[PDB]
């Protein structure tokens, strides 16, 4: 149907915007602390602590299969990145502090992205 095609064009356009949002969020992590999943080889207890691991590469794979239906879903995965880090790592660590900075900086990007997703529809 033409209705389905038009839904697909909307998903594709959301996917384009979200890809730019993702690159902008990832520049707020120049150290690349959140670029890849936490290795179970190097933190074998990780899944005892953190029930839903998330990282930028995993977000990217989901994105390129157009697996984000809306900005809320994407924000959930972003928030997991930050929130997981701030529970597993202590306040006095390079990791926790890198999450704070990503959160603060990312919030600016997401504030406008939310207006662009409403605005462009």
């Amino acid at each position: 149907s033409m209705e389905q095609v038009a839904m697909e064009l909307r998903l594709t356009e959301l996917t384009r915007l979200l890809r730019s949002v993702l690159d902008q969020l990832q520049d707020k992590d120049p150290a690349r602390i959140f670029a890849q999943p936490v290795s179970l080889k190097e933190v074998p207890d990780y899944l005892d602590h953190i029930k839903h691991p998330m990282d930028f590469a995993t977000m990217r794979k989901r994105l390129e299969a157009q697996g984000y239906k809306n900005l809320h879903e994407f924000e959930e995965d972003f928030d997991l990145i930050i929130d997981n880090c701030m529970k597993y790592n202590a306040r006095d660590t390079v990791f926790y502090r890198a999450a704070v900075r990503l959160r603060d900086q990312g919030g600016v990007v997401l504030r406008q992205a939310r207006r662009e997703v409403d605005s462009i529809g």
